[PDB]
């Protein structure tokens, strides 16, 4: 039971926040990438566990740039946006609003990277602030280490949140 409906998700964020690493994580390295563009396939079971279950082959696109470098020719037919910020760089979170303007009804997900580089002391403060940040985009938030494959393991809280986001992208479209 495989769906042929297109689902295109853009991965946006400042240079170096972890976008390519995140695409590799979320797609289990089913990724084709080069200096210009990176696309991954994230296989997603929509409404899993019901007679309505269908498998979707979601595209995750990472084309880089900066909010001067514009890649708008890659922003066509987008159904959802993952906004990526580096939890050790507060400036990368301030730029998510501008990134979102490069492309309302399009669902958004906010993902913070490099959680492993935040000490248990300063962690509570960063996470309170990222909850507020996600609220600004009417979005759920996931904070993780992109280099740890357990970060989005099947059945984890993070995976449930990502799955909820993909379900919404499919429904809105
Ligand atoms: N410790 C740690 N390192 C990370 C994490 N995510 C990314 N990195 C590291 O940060 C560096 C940048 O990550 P990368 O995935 O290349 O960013 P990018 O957003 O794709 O960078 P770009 O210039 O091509 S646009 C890499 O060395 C990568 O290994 C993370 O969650 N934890
Ligand atoms: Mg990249």
């Amino acid at each position: 039971f495989a769906s042929l409906d297109r689902v295109k998700v853009l991965v946006l964020g400042d240079s170096g926040v972890g976008k390519s690493s995140l695409v590799h994580l979320l797609c289990h390295n089913q990724v084709l990438g080069n200096p210009s563009w990176t696309v991954g396939c994230s296989v997603h079971d929509y409404k899993e566990g019901t007679p309505e279950e269908k498998t979707y082959y979601i595209e995750l696109w990472d084309v880089g740039g900066s909010v001067k470098s514009t890649r708008a020719v890659f922003y066509n037919s987008v159904n959802g946006i993952i906004l990526v910020h580096d939890l050790t760089n507060k400036k990368s979170s301030q730029n998510l609003y501008r990134w979102s303007l490069e492309v309302n009804q399009i669902p958004l997900l906010v993902i913070g990277t490099k959680l492993d580089q935040i000490h248990e002391t300063k962690r509570h403060e960063v996470l309170i602030r990222t909850a507020f940040l996600a609220e600004d985009f009417n979005a759920e938030e996931i904070n993780l280490d992109c280099t740890n494959p357990r970060s989005s393991a099947a059945g984890s809280s993070n995976a449930v949140k990502l799955s909820r986001f993909f379900d919404k992208v499919i429904e809105k479209r």
